[PDB]
């Protein structure tokens, strides 16, 4: 009933991680227990080890934890009462979100309803580096009512969620605008921008030459505040980091300007749909490292820094 899992004792830094004999997950008769191939790394991941996000709140009191809720593998385990998933499946999902992260480990719980079945064109490493990025950055375009015409600026666009969104708006025939360094603009070119603004080099809203319909906000903080100012009338922005969300929203408020939050759902219709995209070669999902779960520290400080272009991922098989 053993397992290798991350786990972390305390909130700090990376090296807090550690790779850990643990045992497997319990499930319930609706549940089922999962051989992780899989599982890729979320900020959410190094926010919540690091004490400052909300669910680092309510796992104050519950360490060690786990971490990671994305991932992809083998269906090993099923409880008495699931009925439309079989022993031996290929699954891809969300596993204990938000309260219960677990991913970081050889075995996991889930419930049929945050996975799916993996296509079979997908590769493992793909699938588990899907969920979260790929259902964000949709799920942001919705929320801003994207429609061809459109203008569109996606900060952060070379990362997890953004190089998604910017192929996924692209798709949806709008012109992208988008921030990142000068070493990701040809990266974000191939992929679908038309404008790549170098933030280090001025204010972005500087670079930006007509009022854009769409903020896709994935940074917050100043620079979600600073996007209001880019919105034409009837434009949104939609900030995606939860923690200064409110904080965005206000200020939008107060130049009269529409704006919103976003809290991922898990959506079978939409993952779905973006794993056959991925299957047929129609959005790409940029893994730029590959980890064993022995790297878990190393891993962390990388994305941690906030440069990473596209995925981690963790190879558990
Ligand atoms: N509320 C929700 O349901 C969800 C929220 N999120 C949140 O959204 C945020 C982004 O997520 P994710 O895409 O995974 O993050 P990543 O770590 O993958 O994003 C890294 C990217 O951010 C870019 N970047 C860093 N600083 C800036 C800046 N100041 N201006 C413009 N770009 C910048 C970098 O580009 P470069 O190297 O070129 O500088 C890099 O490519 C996170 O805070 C995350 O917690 C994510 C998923 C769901």
């Amino acid at each position: 009933k053993e397992m290798k899992a991350i786990q972390f004792d305390q909130f700090g830094p990376p090296k807090v991680l550690k790779l850990v004999d643990t045992p497997t997950p319990e499930y319930r008769k609706n549940q089922m227990l999962i051989k992780v191939h899989a599982a890729s790394l979320n900020p959410i991941d190094y926010k919540t080890r690091n004490g400052s996000g909300f669910v680092a709140k309510k796992l104050k009191n519950n360490l060690p934890s786990g971490l990671g809720y994305d991932f992809s593998g083998e269906v090993i385990e099923l409880g008495s009462d699931v009925n439309n998933v079989n022993i031996g499946d290929k699954v891809m999902g969300i596993a204990g979100f938000p309260d219960h992260p677990c991913c970081y480990a050889e075995y996991v719980c889930a419930s049929p309803d945050t996975i799916i079945q993996k296509l079979e064109k997908l590769s493992f490493l793909q699938a588990a580096s899907l969920p979260t990025a790929g259902l964000t950055a949709l799920q942001a375009l919705n929320q801003a009512e994207v429609k061809q015409g459109d203008v569109v600026l996606i900060h952060a666009g070379a990362g997890g969620v953004g190089h998604l969104a910017i192929q996924l708006a692209k798709q949806k025939g709008t012109t992208v605008i988008t921030t990142a360094s000068k070493r990701n603009h040809a990266f974000l070119k191939a992929l679908g921008a038309e404008q790549c603004i170098n933030y280090h080099e001025e204010d972005f809203l500087l670079a930006i030459s007509t009022p854009v319909d769409a903020v896709i906000d994935l940074v917050g903080g100043d620079v979600g505040i600073q996007s209001i100012d880019c919105l034409k009338e009837t434009g949104c922005i939609v900030s995606v980091p939860t923690i200064t969300a409110g904080r965005v929203i206000e200020v939008a408020k107060q130049k009269h300007r529409r704006a919103f939050g976003l809290l991922k759902q898990f959506n079978i219709e939409e993952l779905h749909y973006l794993g056959k995209l991925v299957s047929e070669d129609k959005l790409r999902i940029e893994i730029s490292r590959i980890f064993q779960l022995s790297e878990a520290v190393t891993a962390h400080e990388l994305l941690e820094t906030g440069h990473v272009r596209g995925k981690l991922v963790f190879k558990v098989r």
